[PDB]
């Protein structure tokens, strides 16, 4: 049976590479999903990739990953990283390890992004490598 | 004739008694629903019992209870208790009394759980008796 | 096409005028929608008016306004104004101008309502004029 | 032998129902003691009910309850709830379970009352039901 | 003789469009005064427009507006918005409604500008529309 | 009956004048009691003067003043002024007016003495005039 | 020629008893000036009574009092009490004792009024007796 | 001839070695008193050893030690160490040196125990050596 | 006609060397003005030296310096340094460089003087050299 | 030809796997250096691996890496991560990218470890994978 | 074999008794080393006494003490006590017990000295006895 | 002997001018040393100029300046200015006057640079004039 790895994207990440692309970058959330589905072939794992602007959806998906005995979750909660006690509790309640991922380095941004409810509950964090943040997360998650 | 009492459970409470039961406890959210439906027979009230990982669902349900002239709401908002100005506003907007319930004693935990937006708007609070927190809430709610 | 302007209402605003009208003030969210649809005829713009108790819905709608090349968004996030980093990021990610609206003056209320994640990301803010807050927002939004 | 349950009232609760009774309510601390002594007959437990304006008295009484192998303490520390590290330590030092009780909902009042040294050490808390807060506490305490 | 509307500008607004105009913008405080005097003709109100770098002058003018039974004050206290308890008290002491105005969106700027002593006492606030902030304020003020 | 005025002194005021008088200032708590008893003759009021190092004693005495329909309480809670929520509640619960008194000006001292739980509940405050603080309090208290 | 005592009133006190008098009280700032001029005859002192909405005026007047070898200043800085480091420095720089006066008890009001730059530098403070606050201040000031 | 040294124990220390001794330790407060009386023989000093759950008792005892020209006080105020401005004032008012003692290292515990009103006023502090904390204190106190 | 350099002194500096000179120092603000006018001859610049207790005057003068194309402003805002957002904005709005000057080292004083709204906007700061602080400022200002 | 990558370890990491190994883990800092030297062969890069308890050493090494045109630095500043403004400045001053590494997840520990001066200046961060944190860092660093 | 006890002195302690000795005290760091070497003869232990202005040196020495199976460390980190997370980690990593020592009582000084990273990790603390602080530490350390 | 003046540079100042000079500003730390050595000839003083990335080195050098009876220290502690209690204590312990120097205006930067442990202990501060900050410091230092 093939280990399944949830990759869960929070709000606004669906907008990646749309605002003035010849200024803020060309790469989109689908492009990253395509990269990752291929990396998952190289790594011999299936990868279930989802996005929602809803805090509740990320929790449902964390709980769904435990129900399905998933090997790992790679979680980019986006802005909910800094507000969601509920996502912190979800990660702590489930036995499936969670890896926090950010494209940008949140500590290099606004002070309100220094706070990570995900990071307080997760196994680990990879930040600041753009799409490479996901690819590193998926390698580490395969070797768990 | 029969008074209806909403009993609303927030995120992660659906996971009660699942993770390593012979370590973190056997009793489940359904077991508590079954206890409560029986207590509701002894008390001559119907009891509408619901759970969601979605903050918006608890608000919809608070508003639904006012529309239906419900006698009371027993609310365990779980993690949203500590973040939701929106749930605080919903409780204050509606005329139906709200009783805050927690299985655990939140004041005995992490400092971030000392804050209760629910408690700031509710009639009252029962904490720390596990399932008995709900049973006490339902007695008090019947005598309102 | 007449320019389209999204008008997005957050949680509990659907309860406007219902609770004890002879105390909290008669006028309802529909009444305001009706005022606005008529103002929109005088101004030669179409107006898409929505309400949800769900933080995620407001973000979906902000993103949907950019996808549809809407001219403006008038946003009353209600309690989520004070909690939502995710709405702040949605406003910043989209190119459509956002006008913050409040019926009441939030600075005249509880200290926790002094914080506006919407206001930190929006073009501008109109507060405290009840329904006239929306009408002013719609005039300003038409002239953008 | 009959289980004994201490019920300990802190400062100013002795003044309950005296200031302008036909405005702020008729019921007194004795009336509640009388209610509770009768409930204690129904429940087959003896109940030792005390009040003092002295922080030290509540600690002496907590320690006296352990010495006498009391089944439980119901504690309304009143204002000392928000200041007394010493009462927090007393509860934690003794093996007798403590139930926090408040007539009012302290979270609905001044921010300085949100802090509960009792709540940080107690098994549980019942708040906001007036005299019913004690009666619920005594039921829960009997079933311990 | 018509309703009179005071429009009071605090410190540094007199410098609008002067420093490097082909960089920080061409429009001046006089230009806005001229716009507003014309709008006031369309609206059938007299408009008394004043500027001072002195906190005391804005208070004298608020008090003068009450003495003269003005219909409204439009107040852009500029930096004093964030420091002046005295202007907060002046607004609260007088019966004449005050509308807060800002050219810029202060919530989009330095955290020290998030604080508004004016906004805490005023009827309402219009921010972020440049000169349009005043025009909106004057329309709302006429319909009061 | 001559109106009776309680004058209540908190901890350490009993040490006034004892420690190195030729440095800390000669006058003792008895000397002040003697001054006050004489002033009370000139004013036609009886004066009941007490001191305790016990927070609980000051509360008992506040409550005793209401029971005896005393005209006023002059209260120097000394260090308990900065810690006692329970004294704040006692003052608020009783109908007898309380005047706060300090020998020294506490705002001129350590930041922790800037907080006055007494001052937050009392009618009024006289600070910084040594014994004259009491004498002024007794004149004001007689005229109440 | 007699001891001269400056009595300096800060912003908004000029509005005392004007706004809806049959609601917020009938007595005015002139009435208090008249009371005080008469008390000054009984006490054998000249009294110079002034009011300004300008922080700078209160400083000029404090400095003028030192230049004229005044016996004392009675200062009600009103809102500037809570903001003015400059008035704190003026009091500290001059040799003339300053008595802080408030009509209301500021500790009984909004938390921002708990802060007193005047009180941190003054000899003493009388608060909460309305006009009696000034009369007490003038007696204490005469006996200095 | 013999120097007397007060040794004053605050709340809950009377409970030392009682709760489940074969888990939380065997040694009691009396055992430490017995150790100390013997050490006092070797050191040629009389030792007055007392305990109370009452803040006021520790103050009375500090004041009593000054009145009796005691050489030193060894003070373990327990929880009152973190709350008592009154004990801080008592230590500062008296000329008798005070040595702060703790069995445990309070800096190694909860952040609220990092604050020591005793330590802010005392000569010195010995923490974390259990009973040896007292023995060291008594040696240092004898050589003063 | 030469480069002109404004030197602006805020509140209370006019009192330098007056209060008990044989205690707090003999040198006055005029003495420093005389020093500086002579230094200005050596440096080939005109120097306009002003003092006011009014925050508004310092702003008027900063704006006047820009209008007159002054080379530089040397600003000792005294207490307004720690409160004036308005002076911060004036410095930022004008093109003329501002040098902050203090006689004393404010970082060596009360924590409230650590905050410098002037310093946050100025080119540079010279503190702690008494009159030498001005002389250094004028040399640096001439070589700009 | 060969890119050189500095790997810099701060204080106490030299102690990895020493204290009671059959309890707190077997693997040592050398073991990780050996893993990394081998990975560096597979990756075609030389790897300069160093440790110091001295903040100044990590700065010297950051500066040395720029001077030597190193491709990247992998930095585990250990405790200095939470205190060193100087290391933050060193990373910002140099052009060589820095990757922050932690064995443990610092967000899962004491609140003081949530602060990362390294993270505020670095390209990116890998936390919580033990030795795998370094291996991931070295892959990412090779592909830069 | 003789137990060895490290005694480690942080920055500026090397300057003890040099600044105006006939004012701030005659005794030097060597004098204390000489006292302690003699006490160590009485106690049958060898004592290795060191000082550095370098944070890193104290850590190296803590680690060196574990490597050498030292019985104890007596640590006066001086100013690094209030800043050094790295020294806190060093103490916690090593098995050798650490006793915190201060000549002065840090709680009696500036609020920034109330914080002790050493105290948070150490067995215990002796403060405020000058050189006697070391001698007490060495007795306690011998009896470990 | 010519009076000797230590000029001490902290971490990262050694990188001045190196990184992208055509952006960060051409001038190097050597260039400034050369300027200063020449100024020192004009002033008849010798100048001992040093730099280290080590906090401990700056303290050693402060202490070395006192040992050598240096006339003054000019200190640019760079990032350690904002962290070093130990440098604050070194300045306070030595009798040699210290002048704080910064190239940039730290108050114009990140809030964490507003804190100056050097400034809290130093005679005086010169900030924001680049190399001219040192030159002004050396003139002031010669005249001491």
């Amino acid at each position: 049976k093939k280990p399944t790895i949830f990759i869960l994207n929070g709000p606004n990440l669906n907008l990646l590479g749309l605002r003035e692309p010849t200024i803020y970058g060309h790469q989109t959330l689908e492009d990253i999903a395509n990269k990752l589905k291929l990396q998952a072939e190289k790594l011999d794992v299936t990868v279930e990739i989802r996005q929602s602007n809803h805090e509740g959806a990320l929790i449902d998906w964390l709980q769904e990953a435990q129900a399905v005995k998933a090997k790992a979750v790679i979680l980019n909660a986006a802005a909910y990283t800094h507000t969601s006690v509920a996502i912190y509790d979800a990660i702590r309640a489930i036995t499936v390890p969670v890896i926090e991922v950010h494209l940008s380095n949140p500590h290099a941004r606004e002070a309100f992004r220094h706070k990570s409810y995900v990071g307080e509950a997760a196994l680990g964090t990879i930040s600041g490598f753009g799409a490479e943040s996901y690819s590193l997360a998926l390698d580490a998650a395969a070797k768990l």
